[PDB]
């Protein structure tokens, strides 16, 4: 419905969806020495050197966050999946 193409994400933690459904499938965003982003299941200890980021939330949230950060700049491919052509509201990122 809405016509703000992408939500201005917050620095560390900023949920642009929600926690999840009703589950404990919390994930964090993680990385090390690479500068790029990945995701990891919360509660599971990380190898020495790895670092965490984002909000602990379902895989959907976790990926959606980083995909709408770095990879966000989506080409025509967005139009292909853009349902409400009049107003996306929640624009479809490109993982």
């Amino acid at each position: 419905m809405a016509h703000h193409h992408h939500h201005h994400m917050g620095t560390l933690e900023a949920q642009t969806q929600g926690p999840g459904s009703m589950d404990d499938e919390l994930y964090f965003v993680v990385r090390n020495n690479e500068g790029q982003y990945s995701v990891w299941m919360d509660g599971r200890s990380l190898p020495a050197g790895w670092e965490t980021v984002g909000e602990p939330a379902t895989k959907q949230q976790c990926l959606q966050r980083i995909e709408q950060l770095w990879t966000d700049m989506v080409p025509a491919s967005v139009r292909e999946h853009l349902n409400q052509h009049s107003g996306p509201g929640i624009d479809y990122a490109v993982r």
